[PDB]
């Protein structure tokens, strides 16, 4: 009788007046997120091996890194193959409604909870490049400990709400994934909604800009610094310090790259969804949705390929395990140097 209907989750009549979209799109679909399974659930692992099992990657703020990847790892795995891919190959949505749940409810805590483990990445920068190298904060197992637990709770808190009848959790666009429902406009979705965006996102944004704004508006205060220490009866010796600013500023740029990424992937489908619950409903299409919910799923595959072409040590660990990724990416003792300087200590004044 219809093409859209699923005897496990009630589709909302919004996606249920559209005509099928062709074949051919879904098979793209499903081959599309299948392979942001494979690239996300292999260079998240490696990451995460790398990082747990590499000496020089053992500092306490690469903890956060590690957290980033499981949070990737988990979306690329859950978000991809086999729950959606085989979904699309259908047409049709075959899980169940309680899948449909964990999908959305795990697409949403992890997405929470990269940019909040950004915004701990964020902070440790601030502390280390941020603040003046007198008062310069290096990252304590302790401490970094504590922000990540503070991570989990608060994603698993605004991803949570759907679970318990405060917003939902149900089939979107194509109706081959799952997401939280943003065309219901009853105050209880609303308010979650709201919730998500605000506390969810914007949130972790402001501690983000908060800052970098400030690891910025201190390149200067730094900068006069460096001179006031410098001529500071600092003989050779200072190139060290130098060094070891170098190679946090990129440290901290990297930060800023994958941070700019999860926004340009995120961004445009968060746009579509308050279109959606607030403006012209019959402006988010089946495509409209689709297409920018997919951009949105890739996000999650990206940091892993973006270290592997700018992290040294990172760079170093790949060429001494897994070389053949870094082909096109070729590495080279010098990208290490900064950090050898950085760390080589002086004997006594040398
Ligand atoms: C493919 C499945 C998806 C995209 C599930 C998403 C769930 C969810 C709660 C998303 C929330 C958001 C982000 C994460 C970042 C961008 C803004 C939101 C609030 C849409
Ligand atoms: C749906 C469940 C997803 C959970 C999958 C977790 C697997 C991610 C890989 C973890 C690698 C951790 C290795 C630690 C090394 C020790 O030994
Ligand atoms: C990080 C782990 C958090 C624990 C959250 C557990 C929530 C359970 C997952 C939702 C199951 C939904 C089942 C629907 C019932 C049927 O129908």
């Amino acid at each position: 009788e219809t093409w859209w209907y699923n005897p496990s989750i009630v589709v909302h009549p919004h996606w249920r007046e559209f005509d099928q979209v062709p074949d051919a799109v879904y098979y793209s679909l499903g081959i599309f997120i299948g392979i942001c399974g494979i690239i996300g659930c292999g260079g998240n692992g490696i990451v995460i091996y790398l990082f747990t099992k590499t000496k020089s990657l053992q500092t306490p703020a690469n903890m956060f890194i590690i957290n980033l990847a499981f949070s990737d790892f988990t979306f690329s795995l859950v978000n991809g193959f086999p729950l959606m891919t085989i979904s699309c190959f259908l047409k049709k949505w075959i899980f169940g409604f309680a899948a449909c749940k964990v999908y959305g409810f795990i697409g949403g805590i992890f997405g929470f909870m990269s940019i909040m483990t950004m915004a701990m990445i964020s902070i440790d920068r601030y502390n280390v490049i941020g603040r003046p190298m007198a008062a310069s904060k290096k990252m304590s197992h302790r401490r970094a400990f504590i922000m990540i637990i503070f991570v989990w709770l608060w994603s698993v808190l605004w991803a949570i709400g759907p679970i318990f009848g405060w917003g939902a959790y149900t089939l979107e666009g194509v109706l081959c994934n799952c997401s939280f429902d943003y065309i219901s406009r009853d105050s209880t979705t609303r308010s979650n909604i709201l919730c998500m965006f605000i506390l969810g996102f914007f949130g972790p944004i402001l501690i983000i800009f908060f800052c970098y704004f400030n690891i910025v508006m201190s390149v200067s205060n730094h900068e006069k610094e460096m001179a006031a220490m410098a001529k500071r009866l600092n003989a050779k010796e200072l190139r060290k310090a130098q060094a070891g600013a170098n190679a946090e500023m990129r440290l901290a740029k990297i930060s800023i790259v994958i941070v700019s990424q999860f926004l340009l992937s995120w961004s445009p489908y968060a746009v579509v969804a308050l279109l959606a619950q607030f403006g012209p409903l019959e402006w988010v299409t089946p495509y409209a949705a689709q297409l920018p919910v997919m951009f949105a799923k890739a996000s999650a595959i990206h940091n892993p390929m973006i270290y592997s072409v700018s992290h040294p040590k990172f760079r170093e660990a790949i060429s001494q395990t897994f070389p053949w990724v870094l082909t096109c990416c070729q590495f080279d003792d010098k990208e290490t140097e900064d950090d050898k300087d950085a760390e080589t200590e002086i004997p006594a004044g040398e």
